[PDB]
């Protein structure tokens, strides 16, 4: 049994699926509660962009997702023929048969992470202004990675706080970031390290991308161990992206460059049940700061 | 269309059609009205919150796949060992499609947001006298591209839902065709009550259709949005029979079939017809309105 398994009854009910489950009301509360805290948090200046789960394929294909992370990627498939093939389709599914062999891709994907859909809309605005943009994102998030673990979801709350503009106001930003987040985290009663990191990128050209990417310090992850404090879990990332999507998307920054990017990502569901798996289930007995934190009643 | 000048203040585009980012503006407005939604959460009413991806198992089972499948969102992915992933990728780079590598998963996005419920509360045994409720919200998913402001692929789907005899279900149908008219008149929202038909697939669908509005299975409120003769569904009641419970295996306290029914509210097309009839400036909202929003 997986330590934080215990906690499924009060949390989660299955939807028959892995990594896929109906938030109870106690769970949900505390996801909210959590969001309207890092909303707090926001900076004057922020423009705040809610994003559906789904984006289009193209603008992901173009951002270079399916060259990291393809076996992550939940694609949109649809009955896309002519309605003689649609009603076939529905008859072999009627007759025991495999409807599933007349889908055919969408224009769509399931979003992996919040950000990617903000690039082509910052670019669309012309060149940056001085500072840069700062953007506050949210989406449900899909990966393609079916587990047990309740800290390893397929469907999931991504938060983030995206910078946009020259390599120094990224840096300082992700440096801001990483100083706030550490403080959000100790208010939260929870135990954490700060380390360096890397994406989970595929196949044996992912290992070396993902060495180089470490060592190169463009990523960091805040982590909580909840099954053990040997492989702690990652709640929070602070990304660099370089010129990457700057260069994908064609955004200048003030210096008449490429921009630079950078994202501070807040693993919504790895957020809330580090809280649970910390604190337990039982809200009247959380700390008093957390509790004040989360604008629950003190003591 | 009526409703374009709203999306500059409400929406930005994200290169397809009915799939749009929400500014912070809408989103409150969104979230202010689920609140009020919640507020009239009757006692003993569990809340479930999906994600916006089901069983499609599931889904098959429920019958969906027979009425609508050319609505339905499946979730595809690369699937095969890492030389056939890598092969894909190599094919899109040399100007080839790495989606013939794609086969479905076992998900879907949902399409309506009580579906997953049902599996949920036959599981739990027969059910007690006066039956379950639930309170259940999912971002849902209908393939049905549109330039309209009211005409989603991807939108927010607020229900509650009866499970029960029929005595049970026909009382919370009741119950809920008035407190839907009692939200929508206090949100200062124009308004009327029709009988309804959900948009059956091809021409044995039309029939469908037909065949569904003849009965009283389905009542929706209309807000007149592009124009009073073609008004908007805002909200649904919808009536199963004992679909669900015969599927699923849900019996009644008296050992029958359950039936079920769920009052839908369109959470996207509900703060759509908000902006349309009361504007982008909410300090110039009606006081009651702000009032029961928690604005003042
Ligand atoms: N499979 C997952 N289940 C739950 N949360 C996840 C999952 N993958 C990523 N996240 C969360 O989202 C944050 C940003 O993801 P990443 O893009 O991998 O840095 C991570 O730090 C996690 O907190
Ligand atoms: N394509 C759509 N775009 C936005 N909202 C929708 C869409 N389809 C349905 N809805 C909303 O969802 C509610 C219930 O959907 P239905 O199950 O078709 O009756 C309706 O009352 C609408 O308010
Ligand atoms: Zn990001
Ligand atoms: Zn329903």
């Amino acid at each position: 049994a997986d330590p934080l398994d215990h906690l499924a009854d009060k949390l989660f009910h299955s939807m028959g699926s892995d990594g896929v489950y109906a938030r109870t009301a106690l769970y949900e509360s505390i996801v909210e509660r959590l969001a309207a805290l890092i909303t707090s948090h926001r900076e004057a200046g922020t423009e705040a962009l809610r994003f559906p789960p789904v984006m289009s394929r193209a603008q992901l294909e173009k951002s270079g997702y399916l060259k990291s992370f393809p076996n992550l990627l939940g694609c949109v498939c649809g009955l896309h023929g002519t309605e003689r093939e649609i009603n076939a389709a529905v008859s072999r599914f009627d007759a025991g048969g495999d409807w599933t062999t007349s889908l055919s891709p969408a224009d769509l994907v399931l979003s992996p992470a919040a950000c990617y859909p903000v690039y082509p809309i910052a670019a669309s605005r012309g060149p940056l202004p001085k500072g840069g943009l700062r953007f506050d994102v949210a989406a449900d998030c899909f990966r393609r990675e079916p587990s047990k673990h309740l800290d390893r979801l397929q469907s999931f709350r991504m938060r983030e706080y995206v910078c946009i503009g020259t390599p120094d106001d990224v840096s300082d930003f992700r440096e801001r970031w990483m100083v706030r987040a550490q403080a959000i985290a100790r208010d939260l009663g929870l135990t954490f390290r700060v380390d360096y990191a890397s994406d989970p990128f595929f196949g044996r050209v992912g290992q070396m991308k993902a060495v180089s990417q470490k060592q190169q310090q463009l990523k960091f992850e805040l982590l909580i161990p909840l099954r053990s404090e040997e492989q702690p879990t990652a709640c929070m990332s602070f990304n660099y992206h370089r010129e990457h999507f700057g260069t994908t998307w064609g955004i200048q920054d003030a210096n008449g460059e490429p921009a630079h990017t950078g994202c501070v990502a807040f693993g919504m569901d790895r957020l809330a049940v580090a809280m649970f798996h910390t604190h337990g289930t039982d809200l009247s007995a959380w700390p008093a700061k957390v509790r004040d934190i989360l604008g629950l009643q003190p003591h």
